[PDB]
């Protein structure tokens, strides 16, 4: 259960977060720019919870 | 002067007007949709002034 939950997160998300996202869904016209909330503080806590599950 | 002014308008504009324009300049992000004012009434008067200059 520890290995299987680490492989789903590597496939879906990765292990960081960027500040600007580019979205191509509907009803939005062509492509839009969207901005995230605290993308640097969240990246620090993603790496803290990776080392805990590897130990 | 009548022929030279008809060839510049055929090259720049054409002889009609559409309702939705797609713009790719700066500072706009990617591509946006822009909407014109009375695009059908103006197309009727573009063709009236074409027949006058051809007669
Ligand atoms: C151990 C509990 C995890 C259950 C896994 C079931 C599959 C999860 C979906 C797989 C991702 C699909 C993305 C297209
Ligand atoms: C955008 C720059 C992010 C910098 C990431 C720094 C992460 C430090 C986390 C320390 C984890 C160590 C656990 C013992
Ligand atoms: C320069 C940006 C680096 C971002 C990742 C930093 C990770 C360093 C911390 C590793 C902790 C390992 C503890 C065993
Ligand atoms: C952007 C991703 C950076 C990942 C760097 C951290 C890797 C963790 C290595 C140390 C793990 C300690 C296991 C005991
Ligand atoms: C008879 C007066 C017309 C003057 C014509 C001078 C050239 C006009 C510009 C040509 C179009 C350039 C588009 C790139
Ligand atoms: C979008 C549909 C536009 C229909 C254009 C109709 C143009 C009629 C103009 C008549 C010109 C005749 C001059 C004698
Ligand atoms: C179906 C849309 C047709 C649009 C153009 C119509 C132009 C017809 C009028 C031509 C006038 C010619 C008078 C000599
Ligand atoms: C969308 C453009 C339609 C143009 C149709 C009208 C062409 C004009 C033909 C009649 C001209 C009369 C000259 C004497």
């Amino acid at each position: 259960f520890e290995v299987a939950f680490l492989l789903i997160q590597w496939y879906i998300y990765g292990f960081s977060l960027s500040a600007v996202y580019t979205c191509k869904r509907d009803p939005c016209p062509h492509q839009v720019d969207c901005f995230l909330s605290r993308p640097t503080e969240k990246t620090i806590f993603i790496i803290f919870m990776l080392v805990v599950s590897l130990v």
